[PDB]
């Protein structure tokens, strides 16, 4: 299954959010190697989380590097929050 994603930086407004389409089964090692690449901050920096138009506002650390997004429930339409 692939994720149609939103991802948004601390700076940016909520109107300019970028989009991935990413599978599920991606661990949060390889999505935070993927934004190390795109950023060019290294991914020992990176700090992931998500949020879900279900529960509006809450922020769910994806904090083990080893465990997929779908481990984590994260589904189409959700939105990754980056920071470093
Ligand atoms: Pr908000
Ligand atoms: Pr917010
Ligand atoms: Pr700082």
């Amino acid at each position: 299954q692939l994720l149609t994603l939103k991802i948004k930086y601390p700076h940016q407004l909520d109107q300019k959010v970028l989009e991935k389409q990413l599978p599920g089964s991606m661990t949060i090692q390889k999505v935070k190697g993927l934004l190390s690449r795109l950023l060019k901050v290294p991914v020992s920096d990176l700090l992931l989380s998500y949020e879900s138009p279900k529960k509006p506002g809450r922020e769910i650390e994806l904090e083990n590097d080893l465990k997929s997004l779908q481990f984590y429930s994260v589904e189409n339409g959700d939105c990754l929050l980056v920071r470093w």
